[PDB]
């Protein structure tokens, strides 16, 4: 039991030192490596609930049992033995001896892969990180940092954020300020600028934080050959095999298109819309997810003319009763909908004006579910989901097992079919794919190859914004998943409407934000989910995420008392349920 | 036991009908109180743990156990048959109108705790009567129904901070790429006072309406309490007359404080008076420390006037003062002017306000720091923010035997009594308990359900969790860190703390380390989380929802293992790392 952690501890850490804090003895040894630049994990056995034990048991590898005791799996020694390299020009040579290259290699430069990467490094792990983007069908590419950093949830919620100023435009005239909204307008190009401005910081950054944390940054494209070999290819094209002790893998997805005629070819994905030179014009938005609404809803609030081609439903996956609300939203405020459509070719009518920086012309031409026919826009946006392509980085031979989406499967310690080898983030099946999700397993994974360490990673009951006109916070169960499980008789939801004070002196509606709190009648009213639409959306659902993990009931929200005038506080005081057919109105 | 819970209810509520849910000769008698229009509380015998005992302890005042059993103000009504002869036979209204005095409750006092618990009593059955008045302010505002908050507090404070914080939205809307020019943007006081005041004005129309159809009387006289069941009250007509109600609850909250001082009342003005202000302050003088002056300086400045404090010894006293002095640093740096270390002694009138034409008048301040040397300044407005208190003295005849502090608040058991046991008081009256809105409504909401409803649950007033709405919001739940410092050692606390920058202030240019939070812990106490604190854009909607999980007895470890809600601020109370005792910086 402690002799099977033991065992793992001291097999794959790189340079780990067994110690007590009184000890004096071992702050020599401290001294010794902190003066050699030699990082390292270290374990206290004083403050450990079985020292006892490991002391004893480390007795099976050093065949010693006293406590300034290791590099790669080999015992080194104790103080003398250590001081004796130290002053002799040995040491540096012994915590260098490894059988591979690296002892981590990092496939995939994003949220997750340069999350584990900093962290193995701090225990003195050798560590590579690998990244490479290949592009867009017309080109478009960028730097380190993933799709997050570069072309997702950072240019979204700026771009987002120039949305919601236009209605801040609006109401600072009915609080007394001079402006008349009515004859400014807005400029794409300039909104570019600055948010690029802030991307290209974040890619400074991340080059200066591995630099400064002795981690090789390879800009190249990896693939594994076999457990330990990475096949890399330069971006002069030149092949190479680094080894690697532990691989983790942490590519990401890429956006999918519609095998139809002129997709590729005319349409583009949010990949380029973050970066693109010119204001899109008139928008058709192809799909119905977070992405596709999101990007529908900021373009609006800029000014132009945007339409949204809907299959089926919006938001596949979430609390319907919310999604809906989320559309009625949009569609009131200027976004169009084309409902239970799909479509069938982009032919071209322009091409896009580099010269004058200026969009092309398309023609769209589709059918909706009951036959009718579906026939301008100027910019076609695909955003009809993401997938990974793990064939590009994993040959078949390794024995790397998959799903059937093209995920890999993993236990529930990250780890894969290959016993060396460990994928993260949006590769690792049934996950939720978000960039918090991926930054704590891979910060996680490596204090566990390296430092010792046994926490895993929670993924259960995670919360998540979606950042509409109308922000929409979700932690948990939806309503209709509730009920599938445990049968309407024993759920019950407690819901109200409510206005923001902000809203008032600016007319803005009375009943359109909603929240709502799903519960567990046999489980002590016990909170299964928690919907919040409304403004700030994220900031008001994050704080209750710790009480939902926590086992918050009805009671806990009941007893805590509100924050006056706040919208959160609304959670505070419900008591409206929905079996009692009472209005839900302000 | 049981016995004694079953009495005290029995004997407190207006119209009580213990039945049973699936019994259907409750439901025919719970019809006719229906169509009769007779509200009551009922307490289903089936849905309460022990309702078995409390079958058997109905026997001793009904001389039966079966279960369709109404009482009226402490008396035996009848089983489902002698109900329906009462009914048909015109006489259940005269009944359930028997009461010993005009009232089952009088509430003293029309505001955030007392409209409250009013409205909840009107729901259970009770006659009620709310009394609200406003004794005018020295230069004579005066305002409607809904107390403290409503018309001079949170609602048309925040709504103030809102028009100056879109000043900096204005700003910012530039290098988002709008085309307008901030350089180019006033504002206009009387326009924004308008809005705001309509928007008052239909909620003091409101709480008239739902008292309306709540059945509540609403009388707009001043009360006091002469014995312990009798309230005088004085008309707008000078009328004064008697009125007697079996409970009552005092909830007749706060009034603003003058420093005695030549010239403090006749020439400056309170927060009572600023919110309705006919003409634009100018250039203002706020003397004072509290989250009361240091809100109305940070608005003030942000819609453009040249704004001045005066702060006797600290900022905030009573909170965090490593927040409290973040908070001023902000301020400093964003255009409001404190002279440190100082006190007034006088105000001399220059020029009398012009009410015609709209302009106020002109002041001269002189004072003192605690260095001797002298302040003089003049300036157009005068505000006082130097503190609030209760004036029982109106409303409590000393002969009626209520306990107060030295303060002047009413002593209450953890239930709300007062000394006189028919007797409660509610909200910023009541001594030791947080003086917040929020906090008078469940006060209020609860004392009516334990009076006539038969319920238990108490108002738990610790870790009430707050929010200081300056140009910089600032955010708290719990013990500060000086606080937990002193009750446990400070060996034995442990304080993670980052600072962070919102992605909204990337492109705007805004700074990168100013925002600022800390989780406050107790080692010894599985690292405990005593006390959480944030400075930044949104500090209300941050702290909320943690105050539920603090509320429930949250460590580091329950944050650390909840996962983030990425471009947010709140995100970085779920990664903190950096600790106090290990000296590294928290900057980002
Ligand atoms: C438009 C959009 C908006 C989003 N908004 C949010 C949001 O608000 N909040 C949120 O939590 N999540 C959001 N997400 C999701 C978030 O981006 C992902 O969950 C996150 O990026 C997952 O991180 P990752 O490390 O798994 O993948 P990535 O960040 O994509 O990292 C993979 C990296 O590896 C590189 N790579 C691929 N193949 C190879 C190879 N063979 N060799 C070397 N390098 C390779 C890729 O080019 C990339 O740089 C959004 C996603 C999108 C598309
Ligand atoms: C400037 C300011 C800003 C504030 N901002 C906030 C904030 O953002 N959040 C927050 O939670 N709290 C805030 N507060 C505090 C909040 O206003 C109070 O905690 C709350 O109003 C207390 O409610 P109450 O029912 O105890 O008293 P009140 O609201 O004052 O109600 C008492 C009422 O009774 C009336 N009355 C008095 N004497 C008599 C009598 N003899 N007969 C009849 N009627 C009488 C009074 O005129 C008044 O209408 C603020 C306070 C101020 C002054
Ligand atoms: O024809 C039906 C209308 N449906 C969507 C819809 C509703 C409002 C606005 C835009 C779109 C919808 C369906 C389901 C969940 C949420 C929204 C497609
Ligand atoms: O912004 C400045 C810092 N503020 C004061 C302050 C605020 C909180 C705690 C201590 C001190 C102050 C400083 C020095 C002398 C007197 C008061 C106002």
């Amino acid at each position: 039991g402690t002799s099977q952690w033991l065992r793992k501890t001291v097999d794959s850490a790189a340079v780990i030192l067994f110690s007590k804090t009184t000890c004096p003895y071992c702050k020599k040894v401290k001294d010794v490596l902190a003066e050699a630049k030699i990082k390292h994990a270290t374990i206290e056995l004083d403050q450990l609930s079985n020292g006892s034990a490991i002391q004893k048991c480390l007795a099976s590898f050093s065949k010693i049992e006293t406590v300034p005791q290791f590099v790669r799996g080999k015992f080194i020694g104790d103080s003398q033995t250590v001081l004796k390299y130290y002053s002799n020009d040995e040491l540096a040579g012994i915590v260098n001896e490894s059988k591979y290259d690296y002892d981590l290699i990092v496939i995939g430069g994003g949220s997750g892969g340069l999350a584990a990467g900093k962290e193995a490094a701090k225990y003195g792990a050798k560590t590579a990180v690998l990244d490479y983007v290949e592009p867009t069908p017309i080109g478009t590419t960028w730097g380190l940092g993933g799709t997050c950093v570069n072309v997702g949830c950072i240019p979204k919620k700026l771009m987002h954020q120039a949305g919601l100023l236009s209605h801040a435009l609006e109401d600072a005239e009915h609080f007394g300020w001079s402006l008349d909204r009515s004859k400014i307008s807005h400029n794409w190009s300039t909104m570019v600028e600055g948010v690029q401005s802030h991307i290209g910081s974040l890619n400074w950054g991340y080059k200066v934080a591995l630099r400064d944390n002795q981690v090789t940054y390879l800009n190249a494209k990896g693939r594994l050959i076999s457990p330990h070999e990475v096949q890399i290819t330069d971006k002069n094209q030149k092949v190479s095999t680094i080894t690697g002790n532990k691989i983790i893998l942490a590519t990401g997805e890429r956006p999918k298109y519609p095998e139809i005629p002129g997709a590729v070819e005319y349409g583009i994905t949010s990949d380029d819309l973050f970066s693109l030179p010119y204001f899109p014009g008139k928008t058709l938005v192809i799909g119905a997810s977070y992405v596709a609404l999101e990007c529908a809803g900021f373009l609006a609030s800029l000014g132009g003319d945007v339409t949204v081609m809907v299959r089926s439903i919006l938001l596949r996956g979430f609390d319907q009763q919310m999604a809906e609300k989320v559309g009625d939203y949009m569609e009131n405020h200027g976004v169009k909908f084309a409902k239970l459509c799909v479509p069938d070719e982009i032919k071209q009518l322009k091409v896009v004006d580099t010269e004058n920086n200026k969009p092309g012309l398309l023609l769209v031409k589709g059918h909706y579910t009951d036959g009718k026919k579906f026939e301008e826009f100027e910019t076609v946006i695909f955003a009809v989901g993401r997938e990974p392509q793990l064939s590009k980085v994993l040959c078949e031979t390794v024995g790397v097992k998959l799903d059937k989406n093209g995920r890999v499967v993993c236990t529930d310690d990250e780890q894969t079919t290959v016993s060396n080898v460990y994928a993260i983030g949006d590769i690792n099946a049934g996950k939720p794919q978000l960039t918090p999700v991926a930054i704590q397993a891979g910060r996680y994974l490596a204090r566990r190859l390296f430092a010792g360490a046994t926490e895993l990673t929670d993924y259960s009951n995670v919360a998540t914004t979606v950042f509409t006109p109308l922000e929409y916070g979700a932690c948990g169960l939806s309503e209709e998943d509730a009920i599938e499980k445990y049968g309407d008789k024993d759920i019950e939801v407690y819901h109200s409407n409510f206005k923001p004070l902000e809203w008032t002196v600016a007319h803005r509606e009375d009943n359109v934000c909603y929240m709502k709190l799903v519960c567990r009648k046999s489980d002590n009213m016990r909170v299964l989910g928690l919907h919040v639409l409304g403004p700030n959306a994220g900031e008001i659902t994050q704080g209750y995420a710790v009480a939902i993990k926590m086992g918050a009931t009805k009671a806990d929200f009941d007893r805590t008392i509100g924050i006056h005038p706040t919208c959160s506080e609304t959670f505070t005081t419900l008591h409206v349920t929905k079996k009692s057919g009472v209005s839900p109105i302000v």
